[PDB]
């Protein structure tokens, strides 16, 4: 009945801060299959996810989906070690708060991974020909840059790209990563599924790893795992690769909607 | 291997601050035997066990009583309703700290009932006549105003007074309350016990309820619970019923003293 995330969490009297403690570990679920360069690393997605939450058991709220996500740094990334206890914090109100998320050393010395902001949510044919492409070149791809992502995360079962740069992928939920996700607000495997999808697009079809550093504009409408297709979308700006993606059901209505996807190497 | 009082508690990185948590009950222990006019009221004593056990939880000490409590203001009493938490939150140093013990209301209301303060421990016949007096007359004379005590805090078995207004009692931990004690730091109990001595002093024999408010320079140098005499003496200054009692073991070993115990009505 608790997050196995966020952990749970208790209010600071003495300000309006709220914190929440959480133990974590590469055997904690599908955590191993995430894997930059050999290193359990927290894939950038399972930080919404949190963010959420933290608000969902601060706040009352009669709705599905009442928060949005509107900026999402991440400072450093965090080498999941067995034993590793993670550290959550939120500030201000239901209309609008702070996230802190960050890891614990001992008991007083702390590293943050990714501050955040939310707020309320908000209501919901040409020449694009495309080229079918192979899953397992992009897997291999980004396995071969230093990426070996895992079985949960091999969620694109069939992508392509137009003839314009942007790409397609027909994504599903594999069953390893369906093993206990009731329990989440916004699953940070499928976020991150539709993530890889600018991995075919064209400025990153052209670089033979690339890591995303901050979001903006995440707005979440449904159960996220009802998604079949996600639609991916790149441009760059010297060390400013800007994208945007965007996950759909099947009957075409958005599901996950990603304004901003600023990415660096 | 958990404090029942105390309860769990994490470290808000956002300040310096540690939060704590526990649930109360009346069924909680020997929580019932306390009773003010048929209410289930937290002893004055147990505040400072709580103050300690903070101090120990936050700081490494090889030392088996490393503190002491400088000051202990008592706000408002605690109504004992079921399902009460208890919040503690600690503040400051190792030398030298700040404690706040509060009753959470829903989630973001609190009422302080105890600030203290908390700092390193420090190193440890002519015409007093004693008239033998009967133990059961001041529990009765105590219950009577209003002070229905409870098994577990009938340690007074023997106990008289001087022809000066000093009072002496022989002390014991009845087996009510000696369940569940390892726990502990300082017995919250017996601290009561060695309290309730006041009410033998000529100041107090002469009033036919008194509460402690204030407590100052409470130095603790062994495990209390091995205890059997305690010296009661007390003043008065209008509403200020200053007083001093001090705890000793069978081989006259000072255990617990309490320099400053101002009451009032
Ligand atoms: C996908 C793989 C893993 C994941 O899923 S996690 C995804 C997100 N998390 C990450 O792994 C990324 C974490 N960090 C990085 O990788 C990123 O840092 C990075 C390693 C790229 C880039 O290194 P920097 O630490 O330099 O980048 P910053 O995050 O500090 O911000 C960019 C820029 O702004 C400046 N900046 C930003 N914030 C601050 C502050 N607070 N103070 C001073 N200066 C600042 C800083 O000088 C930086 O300079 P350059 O990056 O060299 O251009
Ligand atoms: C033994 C029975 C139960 C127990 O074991 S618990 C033992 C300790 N706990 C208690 O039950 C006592 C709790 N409270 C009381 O009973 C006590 O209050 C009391 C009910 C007596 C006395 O009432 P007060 O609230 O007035 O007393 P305070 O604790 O506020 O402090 C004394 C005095 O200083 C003033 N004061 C102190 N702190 C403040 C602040 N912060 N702001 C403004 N003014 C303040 C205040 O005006 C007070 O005026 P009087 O008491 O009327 O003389």
């Amino acid at each position: 009945d608790t997050h196995p995330l966020l952990g749970v969490g208790v209010t600071d009297p003495t300000n309006g801060t709220r914190v929440w403690e959480s133990e974590l570990d590469p055997d904690l679920l599908w955590l191993a299959d995430f894997v930059i360069d050999d290193l359990v690393v927290l894939p950038g997605a399972a930080y919404a996810e949190i963010a959420l939450a933290a608000a969902t058991d601060t706040f009352a709220v009669e709705q599905d989906q009442p928060w949005m996500i509107s900026e999402l740094d991440l400072r450093q990334m965090l080498h999941v070690t067995p034993g590793t206890v993670l550290v959550t914090t939120l500030t201000g109100d239901e209309q609008r708060c702070q996230v802190e998320i960050r890891t614990r050393s001992g008991s007083s010395g702390w590293t943050t991974h990714a501050t955040a902001t939310v707020a309320r949510a908000e209501p919901l044919t040409t020449a694009d020909l495309e080229d079918q492409l192979d899953p397992d070149d992009l897997y291999q791809r980004l396995r071969g840059a230093g990426q070996q992502h895992g079985p949960a995360f091999q969620g694109i079962v069939g992508l392509a790209v137009t003839q314009a740069g942007v790409a397609r992928a027909q994504v599903r939920l594999p069953a390893s990563a369906r093993t206990g996700s009731r329990e989440f607000m916004l699953h940070p495997v499928m976020m991150d599924i539709a993530l890889q999808t600018l991995g075919a697009t064209r400025t990153a079809t052209d670089l033979a790893l690339v890591v995303p550093v901050r979001f903006a504009g995440v707005h979440v409408y449904g159960d996220i795992t009802r998604g079949v297709r996600a639609v991916g979308s790149l441009a760059a700006a010297g060390d400013r690769l800007v994208g945007e993606v965007v996950l759909t059901d099947a009957n075409g209505q958005p599901l996950l909607v990603v304004d901003e996807v600023e990415m660096a190497v």
